[PDB]
């Protein structure tokens, strides 16, 4: 196996592949990215056993097939650290692999290519293309309300869900609830699956922004997403996603619209004085009204009027403050509605602009 | 105690009093047309003071420093901000924006003892800052010498000079400053020194130092900084330069910094070192680590002296190629076992020497 390209050329798909990494490896192979050399065509592979990044980088200059695997943090680190334009070149020795660019040279270990684990075959059944700003927006609505680490695996993810000519992304951790749908002008089949939290956080990171359009295949138990010359491809979380339908309030008929930065400040401001621990934060609405307050076990208080639209009853309910922070955050809308019920139910927050994105907040005692 | 004053004119000093459980609290004073506000850790202390131009009432508490300075800097921009004191809270009002914080009495807030200026000068902001620059990276952090953890503070001739060394690597710098002075040395302990450096904002304004036998202050516009000082043998600089160097090596910084940093990809990750051979024009870096990793740097250099190896940690080095930040690097060496000085080629106002490594 043999390659020279330019240092450009490999910077960014190394930072891509090496995406699904931990600084603290569990066994050396999972530290080391896949290279191989195959019609004129250099594929670099990442994974963490359950998600792969490809990247395929084209070769202008001479080349010899074959493949290998080296450490990840120190070839990136090696390409990062030469100086702007360096013609990297690099050959295959056994258990080595040396890469030369001037008059620098570095010799790095390998493990046979046949060992790198491999994600099994499978198959598609559905398909479907859309804008990469369309995939970033679903998921950048929702993300925050995954849960992180809960001992239901099936919550530490976001599922996905294709109905008509519909994308949904739902995000929950129980205490609070994110949902988002997009149009997309395919008409799809009913298919619901849960993508883990870490691919995730890597199907948005690859999103560059351009005006490459994304291909997304979906399996019984896989996903697959293709944006210019970089592949995701994740297991799916093997659970059944409670269902979002319920959760939502029935009959909200007390309705409050209020500026979205008016209220994010005033909730902000507010929070300095809550419970470290608890973070709780009182709303009174009334006429036109809302007031906001915050106690501490140290007898401190806050308290901050808002002028705001409301003409339904006077009600007291309570909050984790961050948890409504997280929502005006992800809206970054100008007014937001609030829809009520009572003191001990859940609220719902939209964009008033907007039914595409809705957040569901369970109240706190 | 009452006033009210603008957003505006509180958040640059609350950002600066914060700096440094009644410590954990800021002193708020009224007299005389002003507010006061002081932080401290027992160590040092920082005071800043505004103008009070609307009705106001003289007295004092303490309150939470962090939980004051994020209610104010979370209050809109032109925001007008009214105190009032009742007893164990003190209200914040703005707008319809209001907050009750608890209270500690001012009389229970720690003083710094009286004492006695022995040595003063007057100095650009800009001087002092580029003399903390140049050598603060090399003080210790937490070495039992606890005079090492700190800076030396010197004033010879018409010249102030800092010194920081942590036993491995030593920085020296010397800037004039137009008054004749006294022969004197302090050490200030690093938590100050960094205070200090963050007290100075590059803008031209003179700054006042009063230092004494046990203490330090330096005033700049309406800020007030004090610290303790450690009392200890700290070494002489003169003692560390090497005396009679006969290998010179001259390069670019960027080329020599870039050559290191690669090299130390492939050294161990715990204790990074590299190799250094200098010949005639030439410069080899190597590097290698326990999987048998290697990399070799070669860099066409200046050069005269004798052939010889000799080993660096990657860090020490690159420290003082950061702190260089200009064209050519002069490299002053005597033989393997000997530390080294560094300095830029085209200044005099700066030196640094660092002991080799065994690899
Ligand atoms: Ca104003």
């Amino acid at each position: 196996m043999k390659f020279t390209v330019e240092r450009e050329h490999l910077l960014k798909p190394l930072q891509q592949v090496s995406g699904p990494l931990g600084g603290r490896p569990t066994l050396p192979i999972l530290g080391n990215l896949l290279l191989q050399v195959a019609d004129g065509t250099l594929s670099l592979t990442g994974t963490d056993l359950e998600m792969e990044m490809v990247a395929r980088v084209a070769l202008v200059q001479p080349h010899e097939p074959g493949a290998t695997t080296v450490p990840a943090r120190k070839f990136f680190d090696i390409c990062r650290g030469l100086p702007e334009g360096a013609e990297i070149a690099v050959q295959l020795e056994g258990e080595r692999m040396l890469v030369r660019s001037g008059r620098s040279r570095f010799s790095l270990s390998t493990l046979p290519a046949a060992d790198f684990p491999n994600l099994d075959d499978w198959q598609s059944e559905v398909e479907f293309t859309l804008p990469q700003a369309t995939m970033k927006r679903l998921i950048e609505a929702t993300q925050f309300s995954m849960a992180h680490q809960d001992v239901r695996y099936y919550l530490n993810g976001m599922l996905f869900e294709t109905e008509g000519e519909e994308l949904r992304t739902v995000a929950t951790d129980g205490h609070r609830l994110a949902v988002c749908s997009m149009p997309i002008g395919q008409s799809l089949p009913s298919h619901s699956v849960i993508v883990p939290r870490k691919g995730v956080i890597e199907l948005m990171r690859m999103l560059d922004g351009g005006d490459n359009p994304l291909r997304v295949q979906i399996g019984s138990n896989n996903i697959r997403a293709h944006v210019g010359d970089f592949i995701f491809t994740s297991k799916l979380v093997d659970g059944r996603f409670p269902d979002y339908r319920r959760v939502l309030p029935k009959n909200p008929d007390k309705h409050l619209e209020a500026g979205c930065d008016l209220l994010k400040q005033a909730f902000a401001r507010a929070a300095i004085l809550s419970n470290e621990k608890f973070r709780g934060v009182r709303l009174y609405v009334s006429e036109n009204q809302l007031k906001i307050t915050a106690n501490n076990p140290e007898q401190e208080e806050a308290e901050e009027i808002l002028d705001v639209t409301y003409s339904g009853a006077e009600m007291e309910i309570g909050f984790n403050v961050s948890y409504v922070l997280d929502v005006l955050n992800a809206l970054k809308c100008e007014n937001v509605r609030m829809m009520l019920t009572d003191s001990v139910s859940s609220v719902q927050i939209e964009d008033a602009a907007s039914q595409s994105a809705a957040y569901v907040v369970m109240p706190m005692r």
